[PDB]
């Protein structure tokens, strides 16, 4: 079959909503587990499948199989396998701050581990070699963080607080990148009785200040009370994504997911750089010498997309991957690549056609096009997300 409906996995990792996915799409959950994320790719942990005669198979075994003809030439060579996975995320809670490598570095630090040999420790950064690029497309309202503030803007915020902890003192003093590089290394390492000391100021400020981003940190204390990552609001921009807006999560800059469902789209790499809200063990200097202490303006958090026709094209910035939303209707419209594409019904319901095959997803349903099956026709009502590569 041309075109093929994919039977994906849903990892129920205790984080993740009980009922968010059941809401949307009316994916079954009687038991009531927490259901996390919403796996659309290749991923050796959990594949996707399709269904061939009447058995299911590995999308990635049959990827494996038939290179050339599933990915398109371009990505055969280039990656040597689907380069993204694609994802619906839907936690129950705030996640833990993370900052994702360049390509450079965490090749460079996936080779200075193993030349001291040891994988699944605490110690270890580097699971792979790959950079991270990501963008987030919010589903429902999507709380997050990303990117450092103005530095105005830290100093404003800061000020209420200058008592917490001697490196904002210090910051406040200058406030440059040097210093802010330092305070957020400070906040981090911060042990015993300068971690309380920090910890009592700023919720004692909560009953002060009113508003963001001390709203966000109230939300952020009641799942990670005695955590110094309750400071990051402060620092990093909070943004309440509308659904439908985007956010492209670029290389050496903190960010977080903290309420609400979202489509992921990410590259290929298992590497998890933490910068709080978390109870594992941090490699500071690590951490710090991946992150690029410049401020981002809030008017530049959003990705701009550009509409064409029927194509919502989202612009990203690496080769991993590109994505786009589509508006369906009555007429059919042509959804081509020179990829492979997994298409996703946002919302409505999705009639595709490729010449006498025809497959109706509904919401939160996805099929797997192959290169060699593009393009395929699409019509009925509201929006499919199309993962591909524009190579």
């Amino acid at each position: 079959a041309s075109m093929q409906k994919l039977i994906n996995s849903v990892q129920n990792y205790a984080w993740g909503s009980k009922t968010a996915l059941t809401e949307l799409y009316g994916i079954a959950n009687p038991q009531q587990q927490p259901m996390a994320e919403l796996w659309m790719g290749a991923h050796p942990k959990s594949s996707s499948r399709i269904t061939t005669n009447g058995e299911t198979v590995s999308l990635r075994d049959a990827i494996e199989k038939n290179k050339t003809a599933m990915l398109g030439e371009a990505v055969a060579n280039r990656f040597g396998e689907l380069p993204f996975l694609f994802k619906v995320l839907c936690a129950a809670q705030p996640l833990s701050i993370q900052v994702a490598p360049n390509k450079r570095n965490s090749e460079i630090g996936f080779a200075k581990e193993n030349a001291a040999g040891p994988m699944d420790a605490a110690e270890r950064n580097y699971k792979d070699p790959n950079h991270k690029p990501e963008l987030v497309f919010a589903l429902t309202p999507f709380l997050a963080m990303n990117a450092f503030r103005e530095f105005s803007d830290i100093v404003s915020l800061l000020q209420p607080v200058a008592g917490a902890h001697s490196a904002i003192a210090h910051f406040l003093q200058v406030p440059n990148a040097e210093r802010l590089s330092q305070l957020f290394a400070s906040l981090l390492n911060m042990q015993g009785e300068e971690k309380s000391r920090a910890l009592a100021v700023l919720k004692a400020a909560l009953n002060s200040q009113q508003g963001e981003p001390w709203q966000t940190i109230r939300v952020i204390s009641e799942y990670y009370p005695d955590d110094s990552g309750l400071f990051s609001p402060l620092l990093l921009n909070v943004v309440k994504l509308n659904p439908g807006e985007a956010m492209f999560l670029f290389a050496e800059t903190p960010h977080a997911y903290l309420q609400g469902v979202a489509l992921e789209v990410m590259a290929n790499s298992d590497n998890v750089l933490r910068a709080g809200l978390t109870p594992k063990y941090i490699d500071i200097p690590e951490l710090v010498a991946n992150v690029k202490f410049e401020p981002k303006p809030a008017g530049e958090l959003l990705t701009a997309p550009v509409k064409s026709g029927a194509e919502l094209d989202f612009p990203i910035p690496v080769d991993d991957f590109a994505f786009s939303l589509h508006d369906l209707a009555l007429q059919e419209t042509s959804i081509g690549q020179h990829s492979a594409a997994i298409l996703f019904c946002v919302e409505g319901e999705a009639v595709l056609r490729k010449d006498e095959q025809r497959l109706v997803l509904k919401p939160g349903e996805s099929a797997f096009i192959g290169a060699d099956e593009s393009p395929v026709n699409a019509s009925g009502t509201g929006r499919l997300a199309r993962v591909y590569n524009k190579l």
